[PDB]
């Protein structure tokens, strides 16, 4: 049956309710950036070295000082229990098996503590939104600390939600039995049965809960709040990347939010080199957006990323077979990446160099 990431999406479309598949699939507006996150990878061509001895390929690396089995990690995707009953618990168990890390959404359908209990040995990080209520925000950071999470990925590209047309058409909301489990009030939990207007429920949730005023001053607050490593997630400009470094942050996740926020921004693989150049080696730079194949991972590392994060493929893995489906998606990416390394002449990630790619 399913032998590549595209097969998993096709299967997911066949089993998921339309509103759920559309929520997960969609980009913003006319979905120009959604298409380009994938197309852009195809424009970067590979220049493989031959005869390098690739009998012993070592995919291991490190993310913010923590060892991982491969430079391929799970990105934050909200509300994973829509795809499979075990949701984020399934995901974390698969990451533990693979030896890679899971970035947990602030909008998860499982709590910070539930996920730590399901994956005690898994490398785990918290993706944070800055809520208007700073006490909610602080509690999230404190729970992450207490529960053994190793970094905070602060999302900086979502002062408001992007306009995902299908979610507006479908009047997207959670299924009745589910909630955003990190919160206790009906509104902050995204309770269906609560008034989220007549368009996308999630856009109205964001408008009610998430602070559109945040600024660099709020990054200063967050940097003083926690001594955990903090990564700025959603940076697309070199000037903003230099500002993140100036604020004492510890990495940059080059991201257009899976093309779900501002449509018409560049593909992340295309902006990666500017950002790598701008940070001058001071912090690790990561990528997400459009990673589907081992060669995508290779290209991102050649251009200077430490690791990549995958969003939608993980959700499709859940939709197929929960924990096992996520494990299989990650194993496919791992094997494709191993093969791409070997065929390119790379024994390990340290020798994946800039001469391997040209646009
Ligand atoms: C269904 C879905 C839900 C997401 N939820 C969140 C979220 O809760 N927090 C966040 O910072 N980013 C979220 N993102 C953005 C992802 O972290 C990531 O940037 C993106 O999925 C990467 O692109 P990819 O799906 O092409 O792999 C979401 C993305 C998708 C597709
Ligand atoms: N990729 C497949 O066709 C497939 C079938 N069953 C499974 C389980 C995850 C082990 N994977
Ligand atoms: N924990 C850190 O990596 C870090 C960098 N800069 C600061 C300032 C004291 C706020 N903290």
């Amino acid at each position: 049956r399913l032998i590549c990431i595209n097969d998993y999406e096709q299967h997911a479309k066949s089993v998921l309710p339309k509103s759920i598949y559309d929520y997960y699939r969609s980009g913003a507006n006319d979905e120009e950036t959604l298409a380009d996150n994938i197309a852009a990878f195809s424009r970067w061509k590979l220049y493989p070295r031959m005869l390098r001895n690739v009998a012993e390929t070592d995919l291991s690396t490190s993310v913010l000082g923590q060892r991982v089995s491969m430079p391929i990690c799970v990105g934050a995707t909200a509300m994973q229990r829509m795809a499979h009953v075990d949701g984020e618990l399934a995901t974390v168990r698969a990451c533990q098996s693979l030896g890679t890390g899971m970035m947990l959404s602030s909008w998860a359908t499982s709590s910070i503590e539930e996920v730590a209990e399901a994956g005690p040995e898994a490398l785990r990080w918290l993706q944070l939104y800055i809520y208007k209520d700073r006490e909610v925000t602080k509690k999230l950071v404190r729970q992450a600390e207490k529960m053994g999470y190793k970094a905070i990925f602060v999302t900086v590209d979502t002062p408001y939600l992007g306009n995902r047309l299908d979610d507006v058409r479908n009047r997207f909301k959670l299924p009745p039995q589910l909630r955003m489990k990190n919160f206790e009030t009906s509104t902050l939990s995204f309770s269906p049965e609560e008034n989220f207007g007549d368009d996308s429920g999630l856009a109205a949730y964001v408008a009610k809960a998430i602070d559109p005023s945040i600024s660099w001053e709020d990054i200063k607050w967050l940097r003083r709040l926690t001594s955990l490593p903090i990564v700025a997630k959603g940076i697309l400009r070199g000037d903003d990347a230099r500002e993140a470094v100036k604020h004492g942050l510890n990495g940059i996740l080059v991201s257009n939010h899976g093309a779900r926020q501002l449509d018409g921004v560049p593909a992340t693989i295309d902006v990666l080199p500017e950002i790598v150049e701008a940070v001058e080696g001071k912090v690790e730079v990561f990528l997400d957006g459009g990673v589907r194949k081992g060669t995508d991972v290779l290209k991102a590392l050649a251009l200077g990323a430490k690791a990549v994060f995958v969003g939608r493929p993980i959700v499709w893995g859940l939709a197929f077979q929960g924990e096992k489906g996520v494990q299989d998606v990650l194993e496919i990416l791992k094997e494709e990446f191993r093969l791409a390394m070997a065929l390119s002449g790379c024994q390990n990630v340290k020798v994946i160099d800039k001469t391997l790619v040209r646009k």
